């Protein structure tokens, strides 16, 4: 029956529904309980998780009321305008806070000591409600004019954003702008993740020739040169992490300075050890920053490509309004609106499927176990 295909519709968009509120919840939840996630781009992540709840909150079920009366706007006038501008909202949000963490996570790791144990919260907040002002700033040309004009946000008795220019202008500069800084930043990112493990085998060279230069030396004066060589090539292997390591060369180095060679020596035969494992531990480092880029852009990934239909069929039904079939068009429009508002609860299970803490802390909250 093709009734059954309309409570079909209305059945799965109430699946992508829950999964997405519940998820997003879950995600809510683990940033604001684990202190383990409480950096910048977990703060960044857990407004992206409330945006997708509110958008599965207050935009999803009213599309689902929309499918359960033919697509007619059931509910007052200004409503429509104002609903529009809610989905827009938070659906740009999302996008800008995926470009915002590729954009902030890329210049971090630009600073030199972005290794450090001191971060701010209070400025990772203030990005994060710069980025939401962002997205009212984007969405508010909607409430503008249409409320104002009823056309704009009508199309057949249909609750659509008609304004030919409006969708354009929203596919380039909420869609297109953010996805091209995105893929910029996450190659640039990779190269400068490349460069930083460069440089720490460089660190790692120098280190190893002064060490040997040390285990041979006869007089102070050469001690004190390879030991300050050293000690230039282990602050700059930290990357600002701050560590006992450069402390350690220093007594070494004050040895040195006295004049006591053989002292000096057999400090820097411990500094070999320690410096093994401090070697080890900045390329670690490193590569939790690998994979945790790596990460996010599977993320990013996800959300482009599932929202990719749904502009692409949008842009092309604006071209062509006579050319190209618009029955299918509607049926694709729909069908690809829902995968983009799958792609909201896609998020969750991803930060299950490749990280642990978050995987543990679902786990553990499935089961009300806190
Ligand atoms: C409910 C509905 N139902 C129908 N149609 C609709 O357009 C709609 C509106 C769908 N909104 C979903 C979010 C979109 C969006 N805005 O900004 C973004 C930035 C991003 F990164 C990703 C996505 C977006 C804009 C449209 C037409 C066919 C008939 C049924
Ligand atoms: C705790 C940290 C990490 C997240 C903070 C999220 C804050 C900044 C977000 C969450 C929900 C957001 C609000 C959701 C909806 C609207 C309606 C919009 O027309 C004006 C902005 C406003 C009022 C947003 C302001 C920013 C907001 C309050
Ligand atoms: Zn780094």
């Amino acid at each position: 029956t093709h009734l059954q295909e309309k409570n079909w519709s209305a059945l799965l968009t109430a699946v992508v529904i829950i999964l997405t509120i519940a998820g997003n919840i879950l995600v809510i939840m683990a940033v604001s309980l684990e202190k383990k996630l409480q950096n910048a781009t977990n703060y960044f992540l857990m407004s992206l998780a409330i945006a997708d709840m509110l958008l599965g909150f207050l935009v999803m079920p009213v599309s689902m009321l929309t499918i359960l009366y033919g697509y007619r706007w059931p509910l007052p006038s200004k409503l429509c305008a104002v609903w529009i501008y809610l989905d827009v909202l938070f659906s740009t949000a999302k996008i800008w806070h995926l470009c915002a963490i590729s954009l902030d996570r890329y210049v971090a790791i630009q600073n030199p000591i972005h290794h450090s144990r001191f971060n701010s919260r209070t400025k990772a907040f203030l990005k994060i409600i710069a980025v939401w002002t962002i997205s009212v700033g984007i969405s508010m040309p909607i409430p503008v004019f249409g409320l104002q004009d009823d056309s704009k946000v009508f199309k057949e008795g249909s609750c659509l954003l008609a304004d030919d220019n409006f969708v354009l202008i929203g596919s380039f500069v909420s869609f297109f702008i953010p996805l091209t800084i995105m893929v910029i930043t996450y190659f640039l990112t990779i190269k400068s993740l490349q460069k930083e493990a460069a440089d720490l085998e460089d660190n790692w060279e120098t280190l190893n020739d002064n060490l040997k230069v040390i285990e041979k030396a006869d007089n102070a004066a050469q001690v004190k040169d390879a030991l300050t060589k050293m000690r230039a090539a282990a602050l700059d292997a930290g990357s600002g992490s701050g560590d006992i390591l450069v402390g350690q060369i220093d007594d070494a180095l004050k040895l040195a300075n006295e004049g006591k060679v053989k002292e000096a020596q057999a400090a820097a035969e411990q500094l070999k050890t320690t410096i093994n494992a401090y070697i080890q531990k900045y390329g670690q480092s490193i590569s939790n920053e690998q994979k945790a880029c790596k990460v996010l852009g599977i993320v990013f990934f996800l959300f482009v490509v599932m929202w990719c239909p749904f502009f692409i069929t949008n842009i092309m039904a604006v071209i062509c309004k006579e050319s190209c079939n618009e029955d299918v068009i509607g049926a694709l429009l729909n069908v690809f609106v829902w995968i983009g508002y799958l792609s909201s609860a896609v998020n969750p299970l991803v930060y299950t499927l490749f990280n642990k803490t978050y995987r543990s802390a679902f786990s553990r909250y499935i089961q009300c176990q806190y």
